[PDB]
């Protein structure tokens, strides 16, 4: 509908796949080469389905901060025959607050879904499903089951992936440039 939705659509059309684990179907953001991200609660194993095709997992790393606190991001390298467009230059370098964000989801249940969530707070600490979690972003939208792994963007920046909600608020794990240096 406007330039926020334009940037979100550009990311969804080229840099997402549908990932399926034994814990469900997730929006999955491809970042560069064969490297993608997914919430850690997806419980990625040795094999994952990517757009309903059986795919070997070459590596999977559940990220934690240097205090050994959960960040809820798993970086996955996929045995896929095709690379993602490199979007690392759209990743923030530091923790921050944002205006006018969009949450975008693409699954069998929610295809081509875009939600204007408004202001995004650097919330920081969250007890997420009983697990102490750091680097959480918060938005005042009543997000639902099926949105996990959804991509949070502003114009020109990919800032996080949706990891949970409390019925009134939604929560995303930060994406930082420093996670994807090679």
């Amino acid at each position: 509908m406007g330039p926020g939705f334009d940037f979100a659509q550009a990311i969804m059309k080229k840099n997402t796949v549908i990932a399926r684990t034994e814990k469900g179907e997730f929006t999955m953001l491809g970042v560069y080469d064969r490297v993608a991200v997914i919430p850690t609660h997806a419980s990625v194993g040795e094999i994952i389905y990517i757009n309903d095709v059986e795919t070997r997992v070459l590596d999977a790393c559940a990220l934690r901060d240097l205090t050994d606190t959960n960040l809820e991001i798993t970086i996955v390298k996929l045995d896929r025959n095709q690379k993602f467009r490199d979007i690392r230059h759209f990743l923030p370098r530091c923790e921050d607050d944002y205006n006018d964000a969009v949450l975008s989801v693409h699954t069998s249940k929610f295809p081509n879904m875009y939600i204007p969530v408004g202001q995004v707070t650097n919330y920081g600490f969250l007890n997420l499903g009983g697990t102490p979690t750091h680097r959480i972003l918060m938005y005042n939208f009543p997000t639902r089951a099926g949105q996990c792994g959804g991509v949070v963007t502003t114009t020109g920046k990919v800032i996080g992936i949706h990891v949970g909600g409390n019925g009134a608020q939604g929560f995303a794990a930060m994406l930082l440039h420093s996670y994807f240096t090679d």
